[PDB]
């Protein structure tokens, strides 16, 4: 109960629309400014590289070893003018390679995948590498939830060793044995932005705590308070403690 006010208190500092649920595989809890975010579906943003990976991998696109080369193209961001491997390309969000891994797939094969596995709306459109950055792919925040808490556990609907390499692609640090797992998303693309933090916390118990940070985004908001908010809150929590 104190927790939970606990939680509340620090989104007093949060002027945006924000919502924050976790999930232990029997209970859903939510917290925020706004609480009903958990059942509005937002495009995935990077969040989806996770199914997309998890997709690609499945049937035989790419190999988690594999090395998507530059094409000399400068990106984005500088930072993704460089190789990659899957992993490597999900710590450090790099759109034109999961966008290479998303035409490998084709809308065929994307299509039937989102449709098995009950990925969001399960919706693309007719651009096969741009649906999770400007729709028509949705997702809800207990969707995401769900979604990685399975992974965490090894029970979505894919080979043990493809949910394997994907998990371990999220992997962010340790605190005693408990792992911290998570992605990042910014639906920059689209009117209202969202901003996506989902995870989850694996306690050597075998015990995981699913999350997800669902908030409004603006022009010019701080890069690293997502994370932050979510490290704040899990800590709060008593999920993953400070040091
Ligand atoms: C995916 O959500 C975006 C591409 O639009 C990339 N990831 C963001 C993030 O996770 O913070 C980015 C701002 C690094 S770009």
């Amino acid at each position: 109960s104190i927790i939970d006010q606990n939680v509340q208190a620090l989104f007093n500092e949060i002027s945006a629309d924000a919502v924050f649920v976790t999930y232990d595989g029997q209970n859903i809890k939510k917290y925020g400014t706004h609480l009903d975010r958990a059942k509005t579906a937002y495009i995935p943003a990077s969040t989806f590289k996770i199914a997309n990976a998890l997709i690609g991998l499945e049937n035989h696109k790419a190999t988690s070893t594999e090395i998507f080369k530059w094409d000399g193209k400068p990106r984005f961001f500088k930072a993704w003018d460089k190789d990659f491997t899957l992993g490597e390309a999900m710590q450090a969000s790099t759109v034109p390679v999961y966008q290479e891994l998303a035409r490998r797939i084709g809308p065929s094969l994307m299509q039937s995948e989102l449709q098995r596995i009950g990925y969001g709306n399960m919706q693309i459109g007719t651009e096969v590498d741009q649906f999770w950055l400007k729709g028509p792919l949705t997702i809800t925040p207990i969707q995401e939830v769900k979604f990685v808490y399975d992974l965490a556990q090894g029970q979505l609907p894919f080979k043990p060793e493809v949910q394997q390499q994907v998990k371990e692609m999220l992997y962010v640090e340790r605190r005693g044995e408990n792992r911290l797992y998570a992605k990042s998303g910014w639906g920059m693309a689209v009117d209202p932005q969202v901003g996506w933090y989902v995870g989850f916390v694996e306690k050597a118990d075998g015990q995981v705590v699913a999350f997800a940070l669902n908030m409004q985004m603006k022009a010019g908001d701080d890069i690293a308070l997502r994370k932050q908010l979510s490290l704040d809150v899990l800590d709060k929590l008593g999920v993953f403690h400070y040091l």
